């Protein structure tokens, strides 16, 4: 007794690259109407692209307006980490503004339409493993924020969940010392890195009709690492 | 890309009523080969059934053998609570059915999963007593131990933790109770090819309740 | 919109080998409840099986009853050729198994389908003899008669006409033989909720051969 | 053992209205990248639109080029009837040019890329029931053409099939005399009209990986009418 599929208006922030790209392509093949944000390079073929820096509340507003006009109001928001990568105030605030406050900005802009239409799915994608304290603070902060949103908006059938990837095969992970790669594996029960498609599949589920009674959850996609 | 579907040999314990029944029916509609255990009331129409008291290790063993003969070795094990829902007797009865029972079915499933380098163990928490709380938290610790040991063999162990399901609302952000189908959909996902890199997780299906 | 999936009670005759087996396995992975008939070699692992000689009307009747008891009344009937693949004896043997056999299973299925206002009869033509040609064309005429009478009750009858399937290429535009999975996919569609307004059709699955 | 889904670049001619719209929406929800042609009014939200009159070979060429640039070369072509609706030469040639020659033009423009990439699905949608001789000639002509294409191109994994709808619920069918509506039913074993979604489901199948060994076929979607 599987709920019938509904084609949703989807916005995937940072959806032209890496894990964000895998997510956007998967949601498109699922049957959804998928738009992505980017910082200039553009969306790949078959996806509607809008340029926006998530540190800029006006650019966020214009992005959502453009998507609304293209494919209808955003029903499923996938917020990917704006940045991924001793410590200092500038580096701390830069990461917080992009990854935590940036997540707030897109969630806030999505919320009114989601509440009004009594449907919404906010799905926040944590930054990858693995600048320690700034990324740690922003990722944990997004989880606290998502829980607050879930507590406020779940009564309107608007949920907010977090996908927490562990070590995933990306360009930066492959650039890491051969020595760091094989020994990150010592912390991972699965004894292998995850793939972008493995993250995308979990997002596919959270966007689907099957995830309606999940709200305020953090689903780790990490081969057991974070236990 | 979305990974190709694989029809799995599935066993759902307590798969004849309530949430277990919803899970069994959903996994069958997904395309899996679904067997259930039950305590006497019989299996649902269409599905292979075996009578098991999960406090009985011998009965668990002969159930798995019967299922292997019918549809092949169990690849996906869904362990539903033996009891729903303080004396030493009541405490021990719930621990034996809900915690040790989970161990019995997990242990019996484990050899074949490890050998074939594929397994999904999915434990379903009871709906919501020191006894029930201990057994539910206990199963989570057990699952995490199994995930730590066996994830390297592509054998994962995850928990679905339902809140209030209809088979009080002030404490639930959704302002409604969940349905058995809403639990079943999460189990469908965890049984699927899309859940391969999830292990040792507890997924709450509670409308935000236990956040 | 795409109509919601419904898990149907399916019977596939000759569903234990070749194209029939591929059909049965595909329909089971689709989410249906799949039973097969066979002539002695047994059913595939996982699926409910009944021994039927389709020249025997009594054996057909007791097969349908056994299937009804197991998984509910047959909603989707897939009739595969009794024989694969000139004397009066050889002619009559092929007609009796392939044409009259199709009638026997169709007739037995028809009452319940009409009563419940749902039925899909799907006849699978033999792969490619005056006897075989007569029986294959005969089944098409029979199916068309059934479709004319019963489509008003949401009971349709369609034919899949395979060409050369691997269980010569110069006469095939595709320049290759078809696979059993390629036949099974067409049967999956005809069993689905998307085939509701198709009735009395013959769908060739032949890479262009019989065009 | 179902073939894994592949997201195809789809062009549905006349895909902004009626049966064509139902087809385009279904193929989009299936997971494909769907573009439609129209004659000016535009594509609905979530579908890429291009304007083209299928009597104009240059406009067809430009349409396919625009789709190619948007979503990749056309892999699945759904050619819907340009026109639907005593007899005279002008009315005969008008319908032949739109419905038969128009089908040729789009098939021809699709063919080279399909052959080169060793994949293609041409799906021709016959005009609805039910100007007699011109529509009859064009619909039968499209079937002969499709069979020729199937004979030539099936060796390159390029197939050509026809969906032949009977009486389907559309704006024009509903405009027909109450008396003609209920008595068209006397010719239909199903004893009801079909829906646009019933046609779209058959097109979904013909576009899918399950239809690979079907070529040169005419699938009637008519509740048994045309037996
Ligand atoms: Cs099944």
């Amino acid at each position: 007794a599987k709920p019938p599929f509904v084609s949703r208006s989807v916005l995937v922030t940072g959806g032209n690259r890496g894990i964000g790209l895998a997510i956007a392509q998967r949601l498109a093949a699922d049957g959804h109407k998928v738009a992505v944000t980017h910082r200039g390079s553009g969306a790949p073929k078959g996806l509607f692209g809008v340029e926006v820096d998530v540190t800029d509340s006006d650019a966020v507003d214009r992005a959502f307006t453009a998507v609304e006009e293209h494919q209808g109001p955003v029903e499923v928001l996938v917020s990917n980490a704006g940045l991924s990568a001793r410590m200092t105030e500038e580096k701390f605030e830069k990461v917080i503004n992009a990854n935590l406050t940036g997540a707030f900005r897109v969630a806030q802009r999505a919320s009114r339409s989601m509440q009004r239409n009594k449907f919404g799915r906010m799905i926040f994608i944590g930054s990858v493993s693995g600048n320690q304290a700034n990324y740690a603070a922003s990722k944990a902060g997004v989880i606290g924020m998502a829980r607050s949103i879930a507590r406020e908006l779940s009564k309107a059938n608007v949920t907010a969940n977090v996908v927490a990837p562990g070590y995933i095969d990306t360009d930066m992970t492959r650039a890491l010392d051969e020595r760091i790669q094989q020994g990150a594996l010592q912390f991972i029960p699965a004894k292998r890195v995850g793939t972008p498609a493995e993250v995308a599949g979990v997002v596919s589920f959270l966007a689907s009709e099957d995830a309606s009674y999940i709200s305020g959850a953090v689903i780790p996609v990490d081969g057991g690492m974070g236990m």
